[PDB]
């Protein structure tokens, strides 16, 4: 385990954490007032807001020019060392950028980009090939990932991992309707800071998944 | 910052998030009852207890003998790169280990006593020496930060810092009985999960102030 595989696990983790909070942060509102309407102090839930606004802020302070295409590259090659070969899963990079840069915050977006790939390869069987898509339109730069989707590997104890065990075994579970698997959190947070959208498809029989990413180029 | 500074920012973050979902699963029992004693489905209560229990499990589950000395110089020679020294703090290290071996899980208390070093460097002003001392008794290993306390140099703008900024104002905070700062859960979590232990002390006018860690040898 690479200090690079090993540090984009923790931060994976770390946004788990916080979209957990958040989900709490929400969640408590209505089975409390169904107890009230028989006929958990603010402060409380306030000191986890105070959190999830903190790590809010941190992701808007750091923005600079970046070259696309080389974060890409790094992308696959750190998947490829961190699981993908060792996994038997063949990754592909298909993108027409070359030169083009982004004015935007490259560490957690290389993060991003590793979590959206590293992902896929967790719920790939050995053979697999998992393609990366990038591509620039207008204002956005838009990331997907399609692979055949083998989601019991996510669980299973035979083959090599990089995510935590029980962010694998939350990724298999029924997802309520809008919310994503926890273990991709930092996707979504990262994306929504760079005022863009992430999407998880479902887990498709005969079909590709795809995780969609999008960020804005000039924020 | 290199990546290791990196990865044990995200490891603290971590085990800070941890933290505060144990505080929220304990503290909001009480203010429900005094609302039902006029005359929250546990299921909520329950998924983030797995959370939590989770990284229990997963901090038992490596432990292989190791050098204990080349651990304490990796540490001091980790916080001398990452803040010390860009924040003109001496580190100095006292121990008369040298060849003594520890059945432990070398990465958490790796990273716990970097964060018991670098919390001291936060929190000490230019010129300060912080010291950790360690040593072996019976069947247990201790290890004391003691320096004299700026507790205004956690959330310094004018100062580097590596820990996060909330993380660090929180710590200034007054602390309710028998808790830590909530950016040290790392130190507590990893102590407790060797079968040891964790004191803050409270930050000394005139005074050194401590932080004790205590791990089990062969657990």
């Amino acid at each position: 385990v690479t200090e690079r595989t090993a540090r984009r696990s923790a931060e994976t983790a770390l946004f788990m954490r916080d979209h957990v909070l958040s989900l709490v942060s929400h969640d408590l509102r209505s089975p409390l007032n169904a107890i009230h309407s028989w006929a958990q102090q603010v402060k409380l839930l306030e000191s986890i807001v105070d959190t999830t606004r903190a790590e809010t802020k941190a992701l808007a302070l750091k923005r600079a020019p970046f070259a696309l295409r080389p974060l890409l590259d790094e992308t696959i090659g750190d998947v490829r060392e961190g699981l993908a070969a060792r996994r038997g899963i063949v990754l592909a990079l298909n993108t027409p950028l070359a030169a083009q840069q982004m004015d935007g915050d490259r560490e957690r977006l290389a993060a991003a980009l590793w979590l959206l790939v590293t992902f896929a390869v967790e719920a790939s069987a050995s053979g697999t090939t998992v393609t990366l898509d990038a591509d620039v339109d207008t204002a956005t730069l838009r990331a997907t990932v399609s692979w055949q989707a083998t989601p019991a590997a996510l669980t299973d104890p035979a083959l090599p991992h990089v995510l935590e065990n029980f962010a694998r075994a939350q990724a298999t579970h029924p997802r309520e309707a809008g919310r994503i698997s926890w273990v991709l959190a930092l996707c979504k947070r990262v994306a929504e800071a760079h005022d863009g959208a992430f999407e998880q498809g479902e887990f498709a029989d005969g079909q590709s998944s795809t995780l969609k990413f999008r960020a804005s180029l000039a924020g």
